[PDB]
Parts: structure tokens; sequence; C-alpha cells
């Protein structure tokens, strides 16, 4: 019962929002039978093809998630794009609004942001269920204080291999500590503003360069410390690599002193909103607990 | 506190389309556009008709600012110009009155009565801030879904009002229980009109001689005791706010048996589906 079959008559798609591997977004509105209201949607059209019980069995797996920081699908409406509905996240990915405000982040909100995509990573691990696509891109803002994780489940059909880590590329195992490896290199992505990791390098040789040891540079804004995780992140042995329970607690640590852990030209100059501003946020587009 | 009040500028938000007007001005769809960003934010906008009696508009405004209950609504924030303009939480359903009017010939018993618990709930709370509505009907119940309804437009109306208010301006929780009674009326009726053609200058005449709203054709003799109970001359005689949402949650739980409707939930699957997308408020 938590998702909703829609008929083709009761939403329409409106305005195109993007594409990645798994299809395309629309903005769209939902028409409540009976209704006059239009309530905005997100609308993810897929495109592959090989049934009937197996979208729909990972579609309720995809519907059954209950975290502040994981994006629940909500509704899906099976024609011959299959179409899946999920709530509108007016802010766009995280990746898009780090490159357009990277002259307003700073360390705060930086942190704060790695805390919430732990927080969401081990919801997932505690529920049994691999991201495999794990990157910047695939972290919607609902409000610059609170993101939240999108585009999990899409393995009924398809490679992100700059995020993959080394034994996902080489061996197609994909763990909740392969996913430690690309929240990693998700976190490096933040940290640089969203640079493009390994710039230039072609995918086909990337399991080349991780077997010699190397790994993305350090961002500028990174202390050591920061940078550290990074690296840990992206050990060859997986059971070495940090576990999200534990990045959730270093993150919040440097969290409650960021202009210790990440050095920002400006940083004093922004901080988190004030208790005003959050709680009006919250009452208009961010109501859950 | 003081931080539960955003004060805006002109230049944040934008009137985009009217929705409707009241006794103190006109109410906007509107869209808010935060500093830096490039989004735009779906708001309710009230702009009054008619500096320091901003002075008097703050200090009230804060402390609907500061009420916090799933069945009432806050106020959000507020602009200062010429005309002081009120923000607010949309709702698309609009209120409870044109929308039992509209949907007269699908709404069941159910909906009804806990509609009824909601409002007793949301001027319980009220009370309990010691705050007194003032204005209570169903014109100012707005629907945030079909399931969640919520009490709205604090800080005349002479046919919603208890005797004492029309003959003393006399105002307290027993007045608005008089008013929940006249607003649980326009939901039985499917949003009758009270006292249809009677001229607002004599109703105070007709209360006084013992003449009250008839019986909805859909009530029961349970639901219309408990209407005519919130209509006694005596204020302390009414019930109270607590004791109406322990009874309407009674009938709720049997409710064919308290409304006889010709023809009479969503599914989990379907209230899960309205709260994710329009009603994520802790309730
Ligand atoms: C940042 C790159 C990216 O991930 N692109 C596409 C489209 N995605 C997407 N975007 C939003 N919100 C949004 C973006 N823009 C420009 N306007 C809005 O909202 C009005 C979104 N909300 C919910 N979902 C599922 C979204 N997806 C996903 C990628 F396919
Ligand atoms: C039933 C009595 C009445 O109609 N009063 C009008 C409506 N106003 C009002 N409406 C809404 N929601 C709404 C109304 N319509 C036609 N569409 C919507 O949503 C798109 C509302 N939300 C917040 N506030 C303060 C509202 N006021 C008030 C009177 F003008």
């Amino acid at each position: 019962a938590l998702l909703r079959i829609l008929k083709e008559t009761e939403f329409k798609k409106i305005k195109v929002l993007g594409s990645g591997a798994f299809g395309t977004v629309y903005k769209g509105l939902w028409i409540p039978e009976g209704e006059k209201v239009k309530i905005p949607v997100a609308i993810k059209e897929l495109r592959e093809a090989t049934a009937n019980k197996e979208i729909l069995d990972e579609a309720y797996v995809m519907a059954s998630v209950d975290n502040p920081h994981v994006c629940r699908l909500l509704g899906i409406c099976l024609t011959s794009t299959v179409q899946l509905i999920m709530q509108l996240m007016p802010f766009g990915c995280l990746l898009d609004y780090v490159r357009e405000h990277k002259d307003n982040i700073g360390s705060q909100y930086l942190l704060n942001w790695c805390v919430q995509i732990a927080k969401g990573m081990n919801y997932l691990e505690d529920r049994r269920l691999v991201h495999r696509d794990l990157a910047a891109r695939n972290v919607l803002v609902k409000t610059p204080q609170h993101v939240k994780i999108t585009d999990f489940g899409l393995a009924k059909l398809l490679v992100p291999i700059k995020w993959m880590a080394l034994e996902s590329i080489l061996h197609r195992i994909y763990t909740h500590q392969s996913d430690v490896w690309s929240y990693g290199v998700t976190v490096w992505e933040l940290m640089t503003f969203g640079s493009k990791p390994y710039d230039g390098i072609p995918a086909s040789e990337i399991s080349s360069i991780l077997e010699k040891g190397e790994r993305l540079p350090q961002p500028p804004i990174c202390t050591i410390d920061v940078y550290m995780i990074m690296r840990k992140c992206w050990m060859i042995d997986a059971d070495s690599r940090p576990k999200f329970r534990e990045l959730i607690i270093e993150f919040s640590k440097m969290a409650r002193d960021p202009q210790r852990y990440l050095v920002i030209q400006g940083d004093e100059r922004m901080h988190l909103p004030s208790p005003t501003d959050s709680n009006f946020y919250r009452a208009l587009m961010d109501e859950e607990d």
C-alpha cells in the first residue's frame, strides 16, 4: 500500500528536467480523480525492456523506504514507457546546486550534507539495500539544509565507472562497502564544488590507474583530516573501508567545528540559516520529521 | 518565538492569482522567491483592505505564528508595506465550506464525523493556548487533504455568533462552542446558509425566543442533540471542546449509526500517497 498504481488520465508531463542512464525526468502534474487541483510531481520515464513482475517487485521495495534522507518511490504507471512518480524537489540535484552556488557554500553546509548522505546510506544498508549508483547527481536537494538520496533500485535495468569500487569494475561485486567507495567519490565532488572525477581519463582505463594506486587528488579546501576519510573509502580491501555508521559519527564531529576541517575563502560569512529561516523553509517545503 | 514569523520583502514574493476575499481583505495565490535561488514556492497571501498600527499587527502576528497544532493553521510570514500582507501555507483544496458544497454527493458519514473531530481538536488546542477564535465557520476551515482539515483566520458574523457576543460583545471559548455548533450544522447540511433570508439585525430576537437551526435531514437526533447543546443561552452549560472530541470520536467509530446518508475513507494506500505528496506534518 506504499505504491500507487496510476492511470494515464490522472497525470500529465509538462516540462523536461533531465536524463541519466535510466531515462527521463519531467516536472509533471497529478490530477486527482474528481478534484480540480493540480499537484506537482516528478515523473521518470524508463527505456529498457527484456516483465510485469520484475519492475513491480523492485518498485515495492523502492516505495517502502522511510528515512528523512532517502527518496521514496511514490507511484507507478505501467504504460509502454514505465513512468515512476516521486515527490518534486524544487532545488534540483546537489551536483548542479554546488556548481551554481560554489561561491556561496561554506564548510557547515558541506559537512552537514556529508552527514545527511551518510545517514541515508546507513539507512539503505540497515534495510539490506545496495544502491549501486551513489553520486552527487543522485543526491536531490529538498531544501539547502536537507538533501535526500535518490535513484535506488534501478538495478532492473543496467555504468558509472568513475564512481564504482575496484571490485565492482573488475568483478561486478556490489556491496555496502562498494557503496562506501562511491560515497567517497561523492564527497570529493562536493568538496571540489562539482569537479568531474578523473577528468579527461577514459572510463576503460579507470581500473588500471586504481590498481597502480592512483586516487582522486586532495581538494584545495580539504584539510588532511577530511582527505584521509576519502582515501580510506578507496582502499582496495573493501572490509578495510569505513562503515556508514562510522562516517556519520566522524562527519558529525567535524560539523561541530567546521572551520577546523574545511578551509574555504570567506567561510565565516556564510552560516546555516537562522532558526527563523529554517522554520520558514520547513513549514512551506519540508514538513517531514 | 520571534523566529516563528518571517519578515518578508516586497521583492521576494509576488501575487499571481486571486483566490477570494473576506471581511478584512483579499487572499491571493502567490509565489515566494528565496533570495539567491531560482525556485518559486507557492504561498497564500492575505492583503488587508485598509507603521505603528503595525506594532499592533506584529504583536498579534507573533501569537498567530506561535500556534502549532496539526488541525490549526500557522501564520508563517508578514510584509509591511502600505496594506499589510500576511503569508501562510497554500491549501490546494480550499476551504471545507466550498468543498462540502461541491462534493455533497460523494461525502459519507465517516468523512463528516472525522472533520467534526478534527475541528474540535484544533479548537481545544486554541483554548489550551487561551486563544479565542471569534470567527469559527465552515468558511474558515481549510482542507489540506480531504482527510485533514485545519482551522484558520484568527487574530460581524452575526449568524455564527453566540447570543452573549451579539448582545454584549462577550467572546469566550464557550462562545466559540456556539460557533462550532453552527459550523457542524453547515457541514451536515452540505453547506446550507444558516437562517437563510433572515436579516442579521433580527437574529438576536429569534434566539432569545428559543428558535434554533433545524435538524439536518442526515442528522440523527444524537448529533442534533449535541448541536442544540452548543446553542444554550447559558454559556457554561454548553459542552467543552475536550468533551466534543470524545463524543464525536465515539460516533466516528460507528458512523452509520449516527448519520443517515443516502449511498453511505481512503485505503491506507491512498492516505500514504496523499501525505507523502501534500501532508508530511505529524499528527
Ligand atoms: C543534477 C542533474 C540531474 O540529476 N538531472 C536529471 C533530472 N532529475 C531531477 N530533478 C528534480 N528537481 C528539479 C530540477 N530542476 C531543474 N527543477 C526541479 O524541480 C522543479 C527532481 N525532483 C524529484 N526528482 C525525482 C527529480 N529529479 C533527475 C535526473 F534524471
Ligand atoms: C469556503 C470559503 C472561501 O472560499 N473563502 C475564500 C478562500 N480563501 C482561501 N483559500 C485557500 N485555498 C484555496 C482556495 N482556492 C479557490 N484555491 C486554493 O488553493 C489553490 C487558502 N489557503 C490559505 N489561505 C489563507 C486560503 N484562503 C479565503 C477566502 F478568500
